[PDB]
């Protein structure tokens, strides 16, 4: 197949430019110059970049460079056609963020983190950005003497309180999309899961401005199912933005190419994005691969597995709807009884005295015979397993 | 140390009653009269006991049977003077139930789902039960087709619903605790976390009487850290009860003896709870021992074990205290600074505007003077051990 | 696709039989019986069939019945043309064996455990079986101070050592292949992977009669390739057996479809098994499934998940084939240097003073340079999985 | 506690050197002088140092400075009395070694990799250095198609097999210790276990030279009981060296200090190694630290938690010596008949034919009468935990 705008493919300059250096080795790329990046995407297909702020305007940069440099990626952007759909902070690299950026111990770290993003949301103001990412890599511990959560969940939300203040006073109309991992590079990173997440979110001032960014790998190096995970995300009304990429399960952060890690699991996601209620994707926003071309690969390589993101999605989207249109899953769909669980419990009016008074529902109920009926649910898998084999 | 009724430990009926047969054998025990384990408890200095509907009365009992069986378990706890502060329902184990209670496909399951719980909370009321606690364990799914997630919250927060509807017109003034599972009996659990369940608990109707009933081992089970999780719930203010009880990491379902697991995870977790804010338990709840005693044991290893779960936490709280009070801990405290994130990161009455003012949050900020700053972190948990140790 | 006798699909008794039970529920199936799951079995194409001695014949039977099964079962085997290609020995359920059966701490239960597994070798033998499969599945601790391993690992030899002696001296020609678990029942079991197991093996006393039976989600439930771990035992020459079926990681034992769990290591798994050495099979014994009908399943649902383990093995076959006949994955494979890893590193005749006298491969060697060009392992990682999605 | 030379404790010179660049941030402490590091050590009191040749001589440095340094070096174990037990080669770092250093698909690494090691073996020689670590770090893949298992496990054969014949040629007397780990930096690394590196071994020429070094926080990723792999690494006699440090679970490579992960695992850990048959310890070689100080800390930091290990072996070893010289732990030793394994299930001369002539073995035997009684397993186990916590 071909990406199309609408498919709103996206991707982070940090992926495309990651040079390589893992924990145990050197860098085995060279750097990746910005417009090239632009450049490049364009031309693979993809719709928006998106970055942290030290990705294009290099750490300590005077504000003559700094200038200079947006002015050029704008440019860029404004010959191909790409968009800046979200724009993120770096706040987990340099040294003084070793404790955390926003929950730091030490408060000096706390009021600097805070004045590094409002900077980077001017940026994404000026650029068109809609989503302001905040991963919270350095916030947690490794002991846990040494951080006291429910202060640091003050802190927290004490920050974002002010950026949501910001934005509104500015009239930037930014969305901001908290992003959860369980650990990497802290021992155990605060908001582990896309549940803590959005428990943390419902808490703040203007709840109605945040959300989450959930990433595949983060869920699955806990062993959960990202596609479970996404669905109560949807329910609440909390999936602002998404990351795409592949993990082999709990071990360190993989960023495989999406679907290159759990590919059931990338399947059913697909399905559930795109098979949304009235034909239409349950999901609207930018379908963003935060991803690492593997250290054993070239810029050949990079392209290669930029590539290959966007035809793993095409590919599964492509086999989803078959399923769904499938006559033969149709009929396992029934026989599973899929769809009697968006029928209501309850009858309409009817309350606890009702059902109270319904001796079918628990004294004339035959609870073994009930418990003898089949549900063909591995019947409805082995046919989902076979449209992603394209044997059907 | 010896347990007061004020330490508030008490033990699931299921627990020390537990017969031995997993998964792979047979019962290794004979099975415990409820009678003989409230003597037996209140023996060892548990202050209450809980049940599921159907570890006292046998699931099919006519009423004649389960009236006799009520009764003598109340003069038991009479004469013995213990309570049943929680109760709680079995939606897992009969073959009904099989792909849940409150959502299962089956919608005249669902419906009996709700009617065993109503029964169990008019019992729980009549005993004095402030809590009821509800485990999903069927709830779920082994493949991704199978199961419609949307639907499946909806159907869960329709039962939940009327649940708190019957109690508050019943004047009950009964509190709800969901507890989270990842996954066992069901490939995948719904509201996997803490996180997940304190998130859906948000979107009920009288999110109020909503909390979560957190279990050490279920956490574990994805490798997250118990302590911070509970931590987040105590932020949220959605601790209403807690399961203790022992796990080494992702693998089946232990249900070890509480600080068998991950010693160090259970010591700052006993620090959490009881040197709480104001000198003061942070939380106030039973402390509630949700394990089995090994198929290796026989009766006398059951009560050996029981014994156990109070020792281990009682000596775990001595240690606890005793760290607090060092003068040395405190001064590691003070260089890592972990009371200083409970300062608000902004002054009073500053905003953005003034943020954006002072140079100090930015401009002249040396990030790099900042950076190179040890926090002393290895050294305080170096003590915390000591004093674990009894080293100290 | 259609299986043959050639194909080599056996199942245990065990599988298809599995009333569902679980550590949490009642049993939602009845009984299957034997002659009839010999009969299903050959109808869906298996071509033998495996059970525990306690799934044919009941603990306890007494001789006139036990031998009246037999016969039975001989008969059904007879009938069908089904072959019994392994046996093996129940050495779990019975609560005698709840610390293990040849390395249980009680040593009466040591002796009876050798008593039982050499009447099962009696049968095997007499049913012309070729394997006989040794779970160790309590052999292992809950705690660290209750199990003396050397100790154990002697008695595991001890007994080990005497099952040969007997077959050899019978001249019942057996192979034993040892069966590796991490975890589920015990909190450990010994021999945990593949690799224990070989090396294990390595030290008995005629180890040319030992190999091991490695499990696809036993190997997964430590989050290990299994496709890497199977390699390696080919390597050594001790697959002597393999165990067919689907995992998710780390969490309780599954035993879904095979390529239910991991699908990709499940494409790569059969791809090393088929694509051998010649064009050949690098395996040729029994491809056995030894999974689990899901609890929420009829007997409808378990004929339907016997024939997807075989469909699954079968498409994952036509796909691997596709891929290695790829004009374009050879291309790929060139690239990648696959087969340079076949070629020894030294030239014929050279030994490390050769080596030592070349200074192209030290003193005037160029790692920058080779260091920077790519692997294009990613592409080829997208090659594989267009092939497996059939999108090629 | 004070150390000892006795005590063995030696530290890998890139652990208390490590300057905090994870994957995620820059360095946050300046690197440590290799004299300093000797001055240092000598006086928290280790026994010897162990390095990596690119830690003590920079990768390409000239003979001249390379023999500088070695010159400089040596003087300061001259003066401080510590000796090099051990000495490894760094096969990881450079980007040439990206896909390997022995099993790197590309021949002319293969090459350059095995000659990078007999230098090393040359300067450990020098130096007195016992045993040469290998660490394959970067021998696996991250896609299952790149590369050939058995292909792999051939050349690393003949890597391995090249440089025992050259030490034993040149009158070395080294001893070779492979460590295992089962990913990271690679997806999934060659010889995952301590099993599959056991496994191997058996398979090279002069199998009496190697063993294995393994470490516990690598066992740990995979959920593996570190313990109980050492109790098998000591039946087979293989365990050459050992690598000391914490971690939690399935997760990053956290390299904490020794004792900061599984406290309970450490315990046994240090009771396996100490007290070993008739008082003696099990183990006789080096305890090597290998961890990293946490990015959060500077010098200070760094020589606390090179304190910190030393520490906690020394608080353990008192622990472990306690729990068995208590006659109330000997008594439930006898109870739960851990001795007992020791015992051969066979009687003296007895083999299958008198086993299968005694009628207590089986015919006669009471299995659900032995079944009943309990092992006191979780009573042992509470007295190990309140000697560790010096409560007894």
């Amino acid at each position: 197949v071909q990406a199309t705008r609408e498919d709103k493919f996206s991707f982070g300059l940090w992926t495309v430019g990651w040079q390589a250096r893992d924990a145990f080795g050197d860098a085995t790329r060279t750097a990746l110059d910005p417009v090239e990046a632009v450049h490049k995407l364009a031309e693979i297909g993809a719709y928006g970049i998106t970055f942290h702020d030290d990705d294009l305007v290099p750490f300590g940069s005077d504000a003559q460079t700094r200038d200079g440099i947006i002015a050029g990626f704008k440019k860029a952007l404004d010959e191909t056609g790409l968009i800046v759909p979200m724009v993120t902070t770096n706040l987990f690299t340099h040294p003084v963020f070793k404790d955390g950026g926003f929950t730091s111990n030490d408060r000096s770290v706390r009021r600097y983190a805070i004045r590094k993003v409002l900077r980077q949301m001017d940026l994404g103001a000026e650029l068109g950005a809609k989503t302001l990412v905040l991963w919270g890599g350095r916030e947690g511990a490794e002991y846990d003497s040494a951080k006291d959560v429910s202060a640091a969940l003050d802190r927290y939300r004490e920050a974002l309180n002010l950026l949501a203040q910001y934005s509104e006073d500015r009239g930037y109309g930014l969305r901001f999309a908290i992003e959860p991992k369980p650990n990497e590079p802290r021992g155990d990173i605060l908001l582990p899961t896309a549940g803590h997440a959005i428990a943390f979110v419902q808490e703040l001032e203007r709840p109605e401005l945040f959300g989450i960014n959930p990433e595949t790998g983060n869920e699955q190096m806990s062993n959960l199912n990202f596609t479970q995970g996404i669905a109560q995300a949807l329910w609440h009304k909390k999936l602002f933005h998404i990351d795409l990429n592949g993990q082999h399960g709990p071990k360190f952060d993989q960023d495989l190419v999406f679907g290159h890690g759990d590919l059931l699991n990338a399947f059913s996601l697909v399905d559930l994005l795109e098979n949304g209620p009235d034909g239409a994707p349950a999901y609207d926003g930018p379908r963003h691969f935060d991803y690492k071309p593997s250290r054993t690969e070239d810029y050949d390589g990079v392209w290669e597995s930029a590539k290959a993101n966007i035809r793993m999605y095409l590919l599964l989207k492509e086999r989803a709807k078959a399923f769904r249109a499938d006559p033969e899953v149709q009929e396992a769909l029934a026989a599973s009884k899929v769809a009697e669980l968006k029928t209501p419990t309850l009858n309409p009016g009817e309350g606890y005295a009702e059902l109270l008074a319904d001796r079918s529902a628990f004294e004339d109920y035959d609870a073994d015979a009930v418990g003898a009926k089949g549900f063909g649910f591995v019947k409805l898998n082995q046919l989902a397993i076979e449209h992603l084999l394209g044997a059907r």
